[PDB]
């Protein structure tokens, strides 16, 4: 039976004592207990540093509920398979991840690129078409960056986007409550497929099942799916420290395009850029060389779909077409990303807008 002791915590001393007690009962592995203490301190620090006047209340509330939900999953892990629908009841995991990430976003220094295209995307969905957002990936909070930035203007996208998500993030005890509250297509990454030879067959069968269910969803129409063809989160250049979208896997863009073609329903792929690594960056040696959670502006942009036909008509074979189409999507993502960068880290705000990227603050 679930220990609800984290919900009785009213102080940092009780928090640490609770962590100790759950570990001593064997209900929390020592490395997970340690990760929980680091998480607490880092979340606390970022919220206090934002200047938020309700910092102490937000931290106590979000962190005691986060620890309770992390322990709940450790006691009996939620099993993810193929398509996962966000859990909204009795405990709304979606709204929990939204409220958990809210205080880390500096909305005054956050921007949306080409807001009107998100309305275009909703129209296409209303026509029964499917839309795939071909994006870069920066943090495990990416779904909340998208949902929070668009919650006022595009609540439909905020609540119904489906994220193609890899096994590494879905297995992490600290991220599980967040993941449970999102719509997902769960896949085993190519990167880790061969790490454990005794699991490869199983992962491949599950990947086929996930693809099959995604194809079935597409046949039904009106699906909005996000996928980062790079797989992983962007990393800073190991020498310069510069962050920008990681290389795409051109086969991943091709596989999505072809599933759309066989679904017999009109489908659209739009290049999407996300800028939020400062809020919850992946670990990196150059960052040590030159904080796991921070308050910072976030950016989100979308640009028109790339003409696949124009590329197929001007390239000599299948491989060259695949590479050029993936590169054209990637080139758009990187272009939008630099405009977001100039607006936020460059401090130009709306003055970073260009002919192709029009910024706004829809909140």
């Amino acid at each position: 039976s679930h220990s609800r002791k984290f919900l009785d915590v009213r102080s940092e001393e009780e928090l640490l004592s609770c962590i100790k007690k759950e570990t001593e009962a064997g209900k929390l592995p020592p490395n997970v207990a340690a990760g929980m203490e680091e998480l607490y301190q880092n979340y606390r620090n970022a919220v206090i540093e934002s200047g938020n006047p309700k910092a102490d209340e937000i931290v106590l509330s979000n962190m005691t509920v986060a620890l309770d939900r992390i322990l709940l999953d450790v006691e009996d892990p939620f099993v993810f398979s193929s398509h996962h629908k966000a859990i909204r009841e009795p405990f709304d995991y979606y709204i929990f991840g939204q409220n958990y990430i809210r205080p880390l976003i500096d909305f005054g220094n956050s921007f949306v690129g080409n807001l009107s295209l998100f309305k275009d995307i909703e129209e296409k969905l209303q026509q029964g078409h499917n839309v795939v957002l071909i994006s870069n990936h920066q943090t495990e909070a990416d779904p909340a960056i998208i949902s929070l930035l668009l919650e006022k203007t595009n609540p439909y996208i905020a609540e119904n986007t489906i994220f193609v998500a890899g096994d590494r993030v879905l297995a992490d005890p600290l991220c599980k409550p967040f993941s449970i509250g999102r719509n997902l297509i769960c896949v085993y990454s190519k990167k880790h497929m061969f790490d454990i030879p005794e699991l490869t067959e199983t992962k491949r069968k599950a990947n086929t099942r996930s693809l099959k269910e995604m194809a079935l969803l597409l046949r039904g129409g009106s699906q909005l799916i996000w996928i980062a063809p790079s797989g992983g989160r962007d990393r800073p250049d190991p020498s310069t420290g510069e962050w920008y979208p990681a290389p795409f896997d051109a086969s991943s863009v091709d596989n999505m395009r072809r599933l759309i073609q066989h679904s017999d329903v009109p489908g659209h792929l739009f290049p999407l850029a996300l800028l939020c690594h400062d809020i919850m960056p992946p670990p990196s040696q150059v960052e040590i060389e030159i904080r796991v959670i921070a308050f910072n502006g976030a950016g989100l942009s979308v640009a028109p779909e790339i003409s696949f036909e124009e590329i197929a008509a001007t390239h000599k074979n299948p491989e060259e077409v695949r590479e050029a189409y993936s590169k054209a999507l990637f080139d758009s993502v990187a272009m939008q990303y630099n405009v977001l960068k100039t607006a936020i880290s460059g401090k130009q705000g709306l003055g970073a807008s260009t002919a192709d990227v029009s910024l706004s603050q829809p909140w």
